[PDB]
């Protein structure tokens, strides 16, 4: 299990542009286009991240390829980032592997906002991090997936994506 397919899991894959779970649109394995309410706005966006005139719809490759994109973003948004960086540092591979998937959900400035959370994390106190990661908007709204990266924290183990 690696971080492409745990967020493959917890994305899914469209290929139509869609609206996510807080109603914006997005395309792909989670990659967002835009928060505006415009259809062509989205459209837009999404040609321009294509490099083509797609009409809404892109093929397997380049849904691939937006995610590739994506996921290196976020961890270069993790190394770049003073607050994230060192917290990725002190972790194992399977708990990056959790931060990164949390940066790719609700960008590096939503994460570095879990200041309790990251210290938490930090002092490798696991189920005390668990238990205020829940304490959030984002298990709130999307408790199953939350549910699954907070396991992944807790225990260091891919069991919950098994
Ligand atoms: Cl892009
Ligand atoms: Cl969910």
């Amino acid at each position: 299990m690696n971080i492409f397919e745990m967020l493959r899991i917890d994305e899914g894959l469209r290929l139509k542009i869609y609206k996510d779970t807080e109603g914006y649109y997005t395309i792909g394995i989670g990659h967002l286009l835009t928060k505006s309410p415009s259809l062509n706005a989205a459209k837009s966006e999404l040609d321009k991240a294509i490099g083509r005139n797609t009409n809404g719809v892109i093929t397997k490759d380049e849904a691939e390829k937006l995610f590739n994109q994506d996921v290196d973003a976020a961890v270069r948004g993790i190394l770049r980032n003073a607050k994230l960086k060192p917290v990725y540092d002190s972790l194992d591979a399977v708990r990056r592997a959790a931060l990164i998937a949390m940066v790719f959900q609700m960008g590096e400035t939503g994460v570095a906002g879990f200041t309790n959370s990251l210290r938490m994390l930090q002092q490798k106190r696991w189920d005390e991090a668990a238990v205020n990661l829940a304490k959030s908007r984002w298990y709130n709204q999307t408790p199953n997936r939350a549910k699954r990266v907070i396991t992944t924290f807790r225990t260091g183990t891919w069991d919950a994506y098994k």
